[PDB]
C-alpha cells in the first residue's frame, strides 16, 4: 500500500493519536524536530543530523545572481562602448575620440567594480563549472593587483612601447630630413624591393631606433608584468597569458599551462623537417637570385626573409617561384568580367554559408555595416574586422574591395561573425571563443575553403575550362607554405622567447646573444648585421611591444589545420587535402556549428575533441595538406642543402 | 516531484516490487522493521532507533484515571477546610479550633495518602508534561522521605520557635510586670518613636532573647532541614525551595537552580549603584536627625531602620522626606467628604478592573465576604488574606477601613483573588502561580495603578485641579523606594544567608559574623550592638522561624515591575512610570489575562517572556520607574559619600 | 494532519524550492541520493545507509524458493521410504530388506545435495526463524562436516557397536553351546528368577563379552564424536545434541545449552529427597527379601532391581510392593470378559481422544494399520512406533493383545501419531516434534488418563461398584515412582556420564569408576562384583551404542508431569493427581491443541509455558502427583535409612 506522513503539535497530542496511524506512516514532530516511522507495536525515531539553516541564497547561489546581474547590465555596457567604437571607425573626428574615454573609462570602472564585487566568492565550494569558469574569467585584476603608481607606470610604459613601435621613424643618411615609417614604407619597400643595401640599412636602422629606445622600456616591462604575475601566483607573466588555455575542474578535459609549451615543442619538432625542406628550397631560390650575398650552408638573412622580422615569406614567392611562366590561381578577370562587387562577394558567402549548412545572417548587419569604402569626407578604417556588439548585434568594418583576398576576409569576418552568433547564447561572461585561436581559426578555414578552385568553379569565379595542373598546385603548396607554414617557426621562437625572457632565466647582458643565436640554430634565421645589448630587437614586433599573446597565431593554425581536415572527413571530398572543399556539404557546417556554440562556456579541449576527434594539437593535417610539398621539396632538396649552419651570418 | 511512503508485508514482495517503486518512494517494512528510501538505482536504509511503545492501559491512563479521582475528592475536602478556615477567621470559638484541628488532620491525612499512592507511579514512562507536573507536585512526600522521629522533631521545633516568635516579649528592667510584645510594642517603638535609647534597648533585648532560647533549635531545624533535602536529592534545603522555579522538559523555558541564584545576583549588582545612592541620601538624612549617632562613611544603625529587622524604610520616609513642605498625597479626607465606606471601596475597585478590561467577579464573593469588623460579637482577624476556597467560592479576610492604606491592600487581596479565579480550568494541583512571587505582584501591578492621581480623578477620588510637579514625583519615587527598592538587598542577602546556612558552607560558630557583614557590606547598615553565635537574629523574622521563602519578594519585585511596564507598554502610556495607569484599556487586562489563565501548568519563565517578552530575570522597569528619583539622588548627593563602610558601628 | 514526499532532479533546484517546502514534507534529490526531513526554520538531513545496487534477489527469496522446492520434493522421498519401511516392518522378506537399502541410500544422498545446496545459504542475512530454522536444520552436515574417511570410520565403528550389542551373547561355563543373547534371553531370566547368583553371573558375563570388546570402540566412537562436534562449532559431542534445546534469537524465551545442564541439575537436586525416600523404602524391601546380600545403609545391588544398567525398578514392584495382599488395579480380564481385542482397544482409544473434545481422525490409519500379528506366514515386528509417513499417511506398528499393557501402549502410539498430524500445516522439516521429549509425553499423559481407575468406570472396564482406597493408591503410586521416577536418577546421570564423557573432563581411566562413583552417590546402587577400565558398562546400554542421546527420557518425564499438571488444572480436577482423568473434558484438549497444532516452529520453551505457565521446566506436578506416596515412604522410613552409603559393596 501507499501512507503519507503526519505531523501535529505536541508530543501529547502524537502519543494519543499513534494508536490509530496506521504502519508505514511517517510522524514528524514540529516541537521536537524529530522524525519516526511506524513500525509494528511502536515508532522508531528516524536519526536526523544538524540543524541545516534555510538558506535565501547560497554562496554559489549568491554568485549565480552577481553574474546575472552584472551580465545584464555589462550587455547594455558593451553595446553603448562597441557602437561607439563603430561609429569613431566609420569617422574619425574629436567627437569620436572623446566618446571612447567615456565609454572605455566607464566600461573599466564598471569592470573593477563587477571584479571587486567577486573577488570575495570562492571559486572552492562552487561546483557549477559555468558559474566557476564566468567568475575566474570576470576576477581577473591583472594589472590591478600591483600598487596605484605600479599599475600606472606599467600601464604608461605599455604606451609608450605601442607608441614608439607606432610612431617609429628612419631617415636615410644622405637626406636626413626625408624619413619613413615602417608601414607602408619599410614594409612595402623591404617586401618588394630587392635591394640587399636598402634593405638592410632599413631592418639596421629600425631596429635601432626602435631597439634601444625600447630596451628599457621593454625591460622595466618585462619586471613589472613578471612582479604582476608574481603577485597573481604566476611564475611569469608568459604564464599569465598561457592561462587562458588553462582549463580546471572538468575531468577528462584538464589542460595546464605547461602542456601548451610541450605541445608547441612537439609540433614544431614534426614540422621542422618538412620546414626545413621549405627553408632549403627558399635558401636555394636566393642563390638563384643573389649568388653572391647568401651562402646555402649557412641560414637566411632576417631581412631577407620578404620582411624585417622574417613572419610572411609570401613576398619571397617572386624570388622563389618554381615556375614563374604558370599563371598562379587568380580569377579577378571574373571580378571585372561580371561586374562584381563587395556587397555580391559577401551574399555568395551568405549563400555559401547556406549550402554547407549554416543559417542565415542577420539584416541587421546590412543596414548598420559598411563594406565598400564610405566615399571620401569621412575617414574609415580598412582593416578587416568583424564586431560582435552584443545583445544580437554583428557587424563588419572594412573597406572590402572585389579581390580573391577581400572574398576570403570577407569570409574570414563570416567566420569571425559565425561564432559571434554562435556563443550567443552563452552568457556574456562566456560569450567568447574558448582561446584566442578559435576565432582566426574558423575565419581562416572559412578563407581557405572560398579559395579553392572546386568552390570558385561551383559559383562561377573559376571558369569551367581551367585545368588543375602539378605546377599550379605544387605553387600554390609553397605559397600556403611561405604563408602559414613559414610563420610558424616565426611563431614559435617569438612565444618561446618571450616565454624564457619573462621567466628570467635569460640574463640582461646577454638578451640578444642568445635571441640572434637561438635564431640561427632552431629555425635558421641569422641578423644581416651584428646587434648588442642595447638592441631590442624581438619587442620590435607589433604584438609584443602591445601586450599581447603571440601563441595566438600557432594555436590558430593548428586548430585552422585540423578544423579542415576535420571538416573534409565529415565532406567525404575526394583528392588533395589542398584541393579540399566544403561547398554543399551539410556535415561540414552542423559538425563546425556544435564547438561554434559552445564558445568558452566548455573547455577548450571539449571544443576541439568535437571536429578534429581529440584534445591535442598534432599537426597531422599539416603534414597531409603539404605531403606532396613535403615529397616535391625533397625532390628540389634533394641535391640542396637541407638545414642551417648557426656559425654563418652574413656579416661574417 | 510528489511521491509517498510505501510499506509491505515482508521483503520477498519488497523486493519483487522494489524495480516497480519510483524512484524516492519511501518503504516501511514490518516484518524486518526497517525503513528504505528508493534511490536512483538503489535503496538506502533508513536509520531507525529503538522502537517506542504505544501508549496502552500503562500508568499514564490509570495515573490520569487517579489524577481525576484525586481533584474530585479534594475539590471538596478543600472547600470544607476553607470553609472552616473562613468560619474559625469570621468568629474564633472553641468549636472553630476543634474544627481546625479536625479539618487540617483529615487534609494532611488525605495529602499523605495521595502523595504516597502517586510514589510508585513513575514519571519516565509518562510524556504528559502537565501530567508529570502534576504528579511530581504529588509525589512531593516532604519530610517524610525520613524517618518519622525526624519528621515529628522538626515540626516540634518549628512550632517551638513559631510559638517563641509570637510570645516574645522583652520586659523594662526597671519595671519587670510590665512587657513589651514583637506585636505591636517593638515594631511600633521603632515606627514611631525616633528615641535611640527606647528603639536600641527594644533592638537588643528582643535580639538576646530570642537568640539565646532558639539558636540551639535553629540549628537543629537547619540541619534537619539539610537531612530531608539530601534524601530528596538536593544539595541543601535551598535547592528544596529553588525546585519549584526549577523547570524541566519544556524547550526553550527549562530552568535550574542555580540559575536563579546567578540572575537575582546579578540583578543586585546592578541595583546596587542605585541603592549606594539611596543608602547615601538616607545616611544624609541620618545625620540631619541624629548627627552623633551615624557616621559620613559608616553603615546604618539597624534599629534606627524605622522598622524591627530593617525590612521597611516607610517610616524613615518622614525623616527622610525629600522636601517635608510638600504635603503628601493622600485623597483619604475627601473620599470621607464624599461619604464612602468599605463597600465603597470595593465598588470602585470592581469599577477599576471592568475599566481595565477584566471581566465582572462573581457576586457569591460579596455576600461570602465582609468588608469591616463584625463588630465585637465574634473575633475577626484583620490579617490581609484572599481565599480560594474552591467549587467557585471565593473571599477576603481584612478589616478594610476608609483609609488611603486600606485602599491599596484592599486593592491587592482582590488582586490575588483575580489571579485565583484566573485559572479555574486548570486542575486541583495545577490550581496555583507558577511561583510565589506572581500572585503578589499581580495584586502590586493594579494597586500602583490605583494608588496613581489619574484613576483617583477618573473616580473623583481626587480634585480635577491637582498639581503633579516634580516634587510630589520625587517624593512618591523615594517613599516607593523605601517601600520596595529599599528591602530588595535585605531580601537577596537574608535568602543568600539562609541559602549557605543550609549549603553548610558557613560554619555555625561564624552564622553571626557573615550575617553582620553581609548587613555592612551589602545592606550598608550596621548594628548598634555587637551579638555572638548566641544570637540568632536571622531566625528573629516571622519567616525564618516559620519555614518561609524570602526570594519570593525579591522575585516578586521584579515581577511586579516587568508586569507594570508591560501593562504601561500595552496601553500606549506616555510619561513617567509611576505615573502611568492602566484604567479605560481593555487590551492590558485582556493580555495579562492571557498568561493568568495559565496558572502553572507552563513555566514560569514562559509567563514571564509573555507579558513582557524578556524570559529571563530583568531590573529595567526598575530604571523607568525610579530616573527622575535617581538623577535626584545623584544630584543630591553629590556633597555627600555615597556607598558604606564595614569599619564603622554605632558601638565602634 | 498529513504530507508527502517530495523529490527534486538536482540540489539547486531543492534550495530555491525548499522555502516552499511544508513542514513534514520529506525532500529528496537523486543527484547526492540525500533524504531530508523538513523541520521549523531548515530542513534535518535523513541519515541514510550504504546504497545497495537494487538486489532484487536477495538471499532470503532464493531460500524461500528453495525450501519451498525441496520440501515438494522431499515430502515424496520420505513417504515411498516410510511406506517399504512399513511394508518390511508388517512382512519381513529378503526383498523387503533391498527396499530400504535403495530407499535410504536415495534418501541419503538426496539429503546430503539439499544440505550442499543450502551451504551457500548463509543465516545471517535470512531474516525469518521459520526459513533461518528450517536451513539449519537442512545445513546440518553431522558426520559429513568432516573429512570422508572421518565419517567412513566413525560409521564403521557406529555399525560395529550396534552389531555387536545386537548379537551380544553370553554361555553358560557348564554349556559352551547354551548362550542367551540379551533381548530377551538375558533380560527374561533375571526379571523373573529374584536368585542372587544367576543375575549376578549374568551380570558379569553380560559386561565381560560386553564391556571389554566396546571399550576401545566407544573410545573411538567418543573421540570421533568429539571431532565433527567442534567441526559443527560444539565443544563436545553432548553438547551437539544439546544444540537441540538451544533456542536462539527469541528474545523472552532463548534458551541455551548450557541453560538445560544447569535446570536438570537443579530438578535432580530437589528430586533428590523424594528419590533417597523411595530408595530407602526400595532397600528396606531388599533385606527383607535377601536380608544377607544388601546393608541396610549400603546401595542397592546393580543387579537387584530388575535392569541390568539399573533403569527400571518395575520388576521390583512385586518384591517392594507397599502392600502384598491388596490386589493390583488391572481390568484385562474384564476386557476378555466383554470379548475385546486390539481393534476394540483402538477404537475405544478413539472414542476417550474425541470424550476429550479433539476431532476424530481419518479412516486411512485403520485399514493401513495392524493391530495384530499377522500370524506366521509374514515376520512383523511389535515394536512401539508412530509411522509420520507424510501426505496424510499415518502408521501404527504394534502386535496389540486384549491385554492394560497393550491398552496402554495402544494410548501411547495413537498419541504419538495424534501429535503427529497435530502439526500437519508445517513444512515437512518443520513437521516433527518441539523436543525429543515431547512426542513420549503426549502418548504418556492421556495414557495415564486412560488408565485412571475413573475412565475405567466411565467406559466401562472398571466395574462402579469398585472401592478407591490409600492402599490401592500407594500401591499404584510406588508403582509409577519405580517406573519413572526411579529411572529419572539412572536417566539424568548417564547422561551427565556421557556429556563429560564427550566433554573429556574425567579421564578415560576413571569414567566407568566415576560412572560406579556416581552409580552410588546420586543414583544410590553400587556394583555386585569389582571391574577394571576394560568394562564398558555405560556403553552396554542401547542408546549409547546406538548414537542415543539419553537426556530425552528425563525430560519427557517432566514434560509429562507438567502436561498432565496442566491437563488437571484445565479440567479443574480434585483430589489426588494419579486419579486424575482428562475423559470427557472438551477443554483439556483444546489446550493441548493449542501446542499440538504449534509443532517444532515455535521454541519447546513457550510451548512449555503455553501448556501450564512456566517457560522453564519445573518438578512442582511431581510432589503433588505422589504426595501421599511421599508421606507414605516417610511413614514407613522408621528403619529405611534415607539415602545410601557410597562405602558399602555387595562385594566389600
Amino acid at each position: 500500500g501507499s501512507s503519507g506522513v503526519r505531523l501535529w503539535a505536541t508530543r501529547q497530542a502524537m502519543l494519543g493519536q499513534v494508536h490509530e496511524v496506521p504502519e508505514g506512516w511517517l510522524i514528524f514532530v514540529a516541537e521536537q524536530e524529530e522524525l519516526y516511522v511506524r513500525v509494528q507495536n511502536g515508532f522508531r525515531k528516524v536519526q536526523l543530523e544538524a540543524r541545516t539553516p534555510l538558506p535565501r541564497s547560497t554562496i554559489e547561489e549568491q554568485a549565480k545572481t552577481f553574474l546575472d546581474k552584472f551580465n545584464h547590465e555589462a550587455e547594455d555596457l558593451f553595446y553603448q562602448s562597441s557602437l561607439a567604437s563603430w561609429n569613431y571607425n566609420t569617422n574619425i573626428t574629436e567627437e569620436n575620440v572623446q566618446n571612447m574615454n567615456n565609454a572605455g573609462d566607464k566600461w573599466s570602472a564598471f569592470l573593477k567594480e563587477q571584479s571587486t564585487l567577486a573577488q570575495m566568492y570562492p571559486l572552492q565550494e562552487i561546483q557549477n563549472l559555468t558559474v566557476k569558469l564566468q567568475l575566474q574569467a570576470l576576477q581577473q585584476n591583472g594589472s590591478s593587483v600591483l600598487s596605484e603608481d605600479k599599475s600606472k607606470r606599467l600601464n604608461t610604459i605599455l604606451n609608450t612601447m605601442s607608441t614608439i613601435y607606432s610612431t617609429g621613424k628612419v631617415c636615410n643618411p644622405d637626406n636626413p630630413q626625408e624619413c619613413l615609417l615602417l608601414e607602408p614604407g619599410l614594409n612595402e619597400i623591404m617586401a618588394n624591393s630587392l635591394d640587399y643595401n636598402e634593405r638592410l640599412w632599413a631592418w639596421e636602422s629600425w631596429r635601432s631606433e626602435v631597439g634601444k629606445q625600447l630596451r628599457p622600456l621593454y625591460e622595466e616591462y618585462v619586471v613589472l608584468k613578471n612582479e604582476m604575475a608574481r603577485a597573481n601566483h604566476y611564475e611569469d607573466y608568459g604564464d599569465y597569458w598561457r592561462g587562458d588555455y588553462e582549463v580546471n575542474g572538468v575531468d577528462g578535459y584538464d589542460y595546464s599551462r605547461g602542456q601548451l609549451i610541450e605541445d608547441v615543442e612537439h609540433t614544431f619538432e614534426e614540422i621542422k623537417p618538412l620546414y626545413e625542406h621549405l627553408h632549403a628550397y627558399v635558401r636555394a631560390k636566393l642563390m638563384n637570385a643573389y649568388p653572391s650575398y647568401i651562402s646555402p650552408i649557412g641560414c637566411l638573412p632576417a631581412h631577407l626573409l620578404g620582411d624585417m622580422w622574417g613572419r610572411f615569406w609570401t613576398n619571397l614567392y617572386s624570388l622563389t617561384v618554381p615556375f614563374g611562366q604558370k599563371p598562379n590561381i587568380d580569377v579577378t578577370d571574373a571580378m571585372v568580367d561580371q561586374a562584381w562587387d563587395a556587397q555580391r562577394i559577401f551574399k555568395e558567402a551568405e549563400k555559401f554559408f547556406v549550402s554547407v549548412g549554416l543559417p542565415n545572417m542577420t539584416q541587421g548587419f546590412w543596414e548598420n555595416s559598411m563594406l565598400t569604402d564610405p566615399g571620401n569626407v569621412q575617414k574609415a578604417v580598412c582593416h578587416p574586422t568583424a564586431w560582435d556588439l552584443g545583445k544580437g548585434d554583428f557587424r563588419i568594418l572594412m573597406c572590402t574591395k572585389v579581390t580573391m583576398d577581400d572574398f576570403l576576409t570577407a569570409h574570414h569576418e563570416m567566420g569571425h561573425i559565425q561564432y559571434d552568433m554562435a556563443y550567443a547564447a552563452q552568457p556574456f561572461l562566456l560569450r567568447n571563443g574558448a582561446n584566442e585561436g578559435f576565432h582566426e581559426a574558423v575565419g581562416e578555414i572559412m578563407s581557405l575553403s572560398a579559395a579553392t578552385p572546386k568552390h570558385l568553379k561551383s559559383i562561377g569565379l573559376l571558369s569551367p575550362d581551367f585545368q588543375e595542373d602539378n605546377e599550379t598546385e605544387i605553387n600554390f603548396l609553397l605559397k600556403q607554405a611561405l604563408t602559414i607554414v613559414g610563420t610558424l617557426p616565426f611563431t614559435y621562437m617569438l612565444e618561446k622567447w618571450r616565454w624564457m625572457v619573462f621567466k628570467g632565466e635569460i640574463p640582461k647582458d646577454q638578451w640578444m646573444k642568445k635571441w640572434w643565436e637561438m635564431k640561427r640554430e632552431i629555425v635558421g634565421v641569422v641578423e644581416p648585421v651584428p646587434h648588442d645589448e642595447t638592441y631590442c630587437d624581438p619587442a620590435s614586433l607589433f604584438h609584443v611591444s602591445n601586450d599581447y599573446s603571440f601563441i595566438r597565431y600557432y594555436t590558430r593554425t593548428l586548430y585552422q589545420f585540423q578544423f579542415q581536415e576535420a571538416l573534409c572527413q565529415a565532406a567525404k571530398h575526394e583528392g588533395p587535402l589542398h584541393k579540399c572543399d566544403i561547398s554543399n556539404s551539410t556535415e561540414a557546417g552542423q559538425k563546425l556549428f556544435n564547438m561554434l556554440r559552445l564558445g568558452k562556456s566548455e573547455p577548450w579541449t571539449l571544443a576541439l575533441e568535437n571536429v578534429v576527434g581529440a584534445k591535442n594539437m598534432n599537426v597531422r593535417p599539416l603534414l597531409n595538406y603539404f605531403e606532396p610539398l613535403f615529397t616535391w621539396l625533397k625532390d628540389q632538396n634533394k641535391n640542396s642543402f637541407v638545414g642551417w649552419s648557426t656559425d654563418w651570418s652574413p656579416y661574417a
